[PDB]
């Protein structure tokens, strides 16, 4: 009764199901920005160059260190050497910190509240936390930060739209990325009416700092916690950041193939419960969402317990309706309490992951965005569903991965929350898609015993009667023309399952 349809046990998992990898190398679909030949397990990876290279161009990230990060100071100055003199102080007071970030984004210095950051350091913190924190936290983050153009010597380039392109780095590397990020480092990722990276998330923790809302402390505490860890003892792994771009969808009302195994439960997360899955990340189409902001649902408790993750905001352009991003090897780093409100940080976690050959964790998470429904209706238009068909199914698909070689999905209540979607609609698109991509689904209903009971009962009467995907979404299409084409009212007078079980039941 707290599970039901397929055995857990019975579904498939990474490290044990999946092919032999290839040898790790550079190409042009893929960046490797280590030393390959010298990577070792529990052996920090060198960098590949050894020596710092340099673009600043529309196709890479603009870096810190770069000579070309420049400041009208009526004459040019390197913002490097600025950022170095202003870091490089010693730290007893917030407004220290505020007034260092605030030397090199001037321009910002009346529009980025560190409320948040002054009143967490005074207010928050006991004597011999905030102590430690700038004693010891703030200074080595400072280091990693500074060492950047020694860490990470290779241009990073940007996972633009429509991009088939994999990035494959340190987590030391991305330790110091993301000092720099919470040092609000990068350039032109700062101007509201900014032009080059409008399309891409935030990436800068500025606005982590501001206001007072009564979670910003604990996401601090969850970020800190992590500095903590990679700034005392550099991590020896690597992960992999993935675009993906599908060009055929499938024809769905054509579809032959049959549903796959279902395990469904009103226990347990995605996140623990699905070790060695494809577990999904209910994602913004600027991925990480308000992680860096006021977010604090699933993407955003996601990229604060593994914030590896934040990273991809650096480089990943927000997804078009084709597109996804597959990150693979994130180290979980906190545990935690609660949920959006109730959030809290609970204490630090020792990752118990096992690597691949590549020293990637074997934790592989999709972002994928569903659509953000403001009136119920909306969402039974076929132009929208099969817009989160094709949405999950390139989340899904592995290209030239064979069956037997895929992971189930974990997943759950996709964008049935933040995004206004309905659970039993949705979990029936994730069950076609997953059909499509020919893997099983565990799905986690996070405490709704009643929609476990629902999808289990559904998934069962179609298996049972045989029906293909294509039979399934001509029901949905169906559904649409009968009960919400023509339907002027808010909500329809009979709800899908009782519809399909109906039209089922009546042929
Ligand atoms: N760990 C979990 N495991 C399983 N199910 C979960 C978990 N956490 C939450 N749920 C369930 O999953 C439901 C949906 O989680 P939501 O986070 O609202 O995702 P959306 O797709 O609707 O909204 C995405 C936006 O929100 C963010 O800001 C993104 O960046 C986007 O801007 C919850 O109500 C729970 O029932």
């Amino acid at each position: 009764k707290k599970w039901l349809g397929t055995p857990i046990e019975e579904m498939r998992r990474m490290p044990r199901c999946g092919i032999r990898l290839p040898l790790l190398r550079p190409s042009a679909n893929h960046t490797v920005t280590i030393r390959v030949d010298l990577l070792r397990a529990g052996e920090v990876p060198k960098p590949f160059p050894t020596h710092y290279k340099d673009l600043w161009d529309n196709k890479h990230v603009k870096m810190p260190c770069s000579e070309q990060n420049l400041y009208p100071v009526r004459t040019a100055g390197s913002r490097w050497e600025l950022i170095q003199t202003a870091l490089l102080n010693k730290f007893t007071r917030p407004q220290n910190l505020k007034d260092a970030i605030l030397k090199y984004n001037v321009a910002y210095s009346k529009k980025w509240d560190f409320t948040a950051l002054i009143d967490f350091w005074d207010k928050v913190l006991e004597e011999a936390e905030a102590q430690h924190l700038y004693q010891s936290i703030l200074p080595d983050m400072v280091k990693i930060a500074l060492c950047l153009p020694n860490i990470c010597t290779q241009p990073i380039p940007l996972l633009a739209a429509a991009m088939n392109h994999s990035i494959t780095m340190s987590q030391e590397q991305i330790a110091s990325l993301l000092a720099n990020a919470f040092f609000c480092t990068f350039p032109r990722r700062n101007a509201k009416m900014k032009s080059e990276y409008s399309s891409y998330p935030d990436i800068n923790f500025n606005r982590l700092f501001e206001g007072r809302s009564s979670r910003k402390p604990e996401k601090l505490k969850t970020l800190f916690c992590y500095f903590r860890r990679v700034t005392a003892a550099a991590p020896t792994g690597l992960v992999t950041f993935t675009r993906q771009s599908l060009e055929d969808f499938p024809e769905w009302e054509r579809c032959e193939k049959p549903l796959t195994r279902l395990h469904v439960t009103y226990e347990g997360t995605i996140e623990e419960n699905g070790q060695g899955m494809l577990q999904v990340d209910f994602a913004n189409r600027f991925v990480g969402g308000g992680v860096t902001s006021a977010g604090l649902v699933q993407e955003e408790i996601r990229f604060l317990i593994n914030p590896e993750l934040i990273i991809s905001r650096l480089f990943t352009e927000v997804l078009d309706h084709n597109e996804c991003l597959i990150i693979t090897g994130t180290e979980q780093y906190s545990e935690y309490t609660g949920y959006a409100e109730t959030y809290r940080w609970s204490r630090s976690h020792e990752d118990g992951s096992e690597r691949d050959d590549w020293q990637r964790r074997c934790t592989e998470i999709v972002a994928i965005d569903a659509l953000h429904f403001r009136r119920y209706l909306d969402q039974f238009v076929p132009e929208k569903m099969r817009r989160e068909l094709n949405k999950a199914y390139c989340g899904f698909l592995r290209p030239g991965v064979s069956s037997e070689n895929l992971s189930a999905v974990a997943t759950g209540n996709w964008g049935c929350g933040a995004f206004g979607g309905d659970a039993r609609l949705k979990a029936l698109i994730q069950i076609l898609a997953a059909a499509a991509a020919e893997r099983d689904v565990v799905y986690f209903t996070f405490g709704d015993s009643e929609l476990m009971r629902d999808i289990y009962s559904m998934h069962i009467f179609l298996t049972e009667r045989k029906l293909t995907v294509g039979d399934v979404y001509k029901l949905l299409l169906r559904y649409y023309n009968e009960e919400c084409r023509n339907c002027s009212t808010p909500g329809p007078d009979i709800k899908l399952y009782p519809f399909i079980y109906h039209a089922v039941e009546s042929c």
